[PDB]
């Protein structure tokens, strides 16, 4: 009746997504903008258009909030008109022209040499990748290149009268003289993460007496896909019970994820301690690095 060790792992399933409650673009992947997969209602969509063919489509909106999306790729140009419009161009190499006319607008280049028109209003465009792939070059014509290598090859989109871009890594103010990007501070971090684990004990003796996280910043909320799991007090711990078939020899929680305030550390370790028991304990531990 000895405890046997139990084998533990913890993984990131990818990284951070930062999210900002005054941004519903945040959180957004280029990806769920072409296919359709956000909530409309977020932006007001009244009315949603797409493109025809596999070369340049001419689309224009309303005076209201329009989705318009490239959905046959080609390089189309999007005309938005007036309201806060979502325009989303297409992955061909050929680039979208996606004009924002006035209104706060979401231009989502995809991939290939686009131009982005914010127009009058604050405008977001919205490119893939970080901020750290891309190289910001002044041009004559008040405008700026952002040079990004796509599939290999180092692409250049324009980008005019636009206020900010978000990319993988979060939102930041572009200045338009200089073309410096600066960072905003998110209101959430999500991280998401998988724990496996099984006893070396396989009679049936022992069972998981619980997952021990520890590390993790004061204030974030641990979730189960809807469920909240936890809050994380002052000593960075959760004690995980019941997650699980208690009979099981082996545990995988998937769906995990730390809801991190955006004022708390861009920089922590995720520790699991997996405590075996039959009277007598056990533990193993792992651990991940959440930027
Ligand atoms: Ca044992
Ligand atoms: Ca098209
Ligand atoms: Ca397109
Ligand atoms: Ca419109
Ligand atoms: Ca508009
Ligand atoms: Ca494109
Ligand atoms: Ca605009
Ligand atoms: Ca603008
Ligand atoms: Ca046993």
């Amino acid at each position: 009746a000895v405890a046997d060790k139990p084998v533990v792992d913890i993984s990131l399933t990818g990284n951070g997504v930062p999210l900002y409650t005054q941004y519903p673009s945040s959180g957004i992947s280029t990806g769920a903008f072409q296919s359709g997969s956000f909530n409309k209602g977020n932006f007001g969509i009244t009315s949603s258009f797409t493109d025809s063919t596999t070369t340049q489509d001419s689309v224009v909106g309303t005076s209201g909030n329009d989705y318009i999306v490239s959905v046959k790729g080609g390089g189309d140009y999007f005309v938005g008109g007036a309201g806060n419009d979502v325009l989303v161009g297409g992955n061909s190499v050929s680039g979208d022209t996606l004009d924002g006319g006035t209104g706060n607008d979401i231009l989502v280049a995809g991939l290939g040499g686009d131009t982005l028109f914010g127009g009058a209003g604050t405008d977001l465009a919205v490119l893939m990748g970080s901020r750290a792939n891309y190289v910001i070059e002044r041009r004559s014509d008040g405008g700026f290149n952002f040079l990004v290598k796509e599939n290999g090859v180092t692409i250049s989109k324009s980008l005019y009268d636009i206020e900010l871009v978000q990319f993988d890594d979060g939102i930041y103010q572009f200045n338009q003289t200089d073309g410096t990007l600066t960072a905003v501070q998110p209101s959430v971090v999500d991280y998401p993460f998988e724990i496996s684990a099984s006893l070396t004990d396989r009679d049936g003796s022992e069972q998981f007496d619980s997952l021990v996280l520890t590390g993790m910043p004061t204030g974030s909320t641990l979730y189960q896909g809807s469920t909240v799991l936890g809050t994380v007090g002052a000593d960075g711990k959760l004690t995980l019970t019941g997650l699980w078939n208690q009979s099981a020899l082996d545990v995988k929680l998937t769906g995990l994820t730390l809801r991190v305030p955006g004022s708390s550390a861009g920089q922590f370790d995720l520790k699991v301690e997996a405590i075996a028991k039959e009277v007598a304990t056990d533990q193993t531990s792992s651990a991940s690095d959440q930027d």
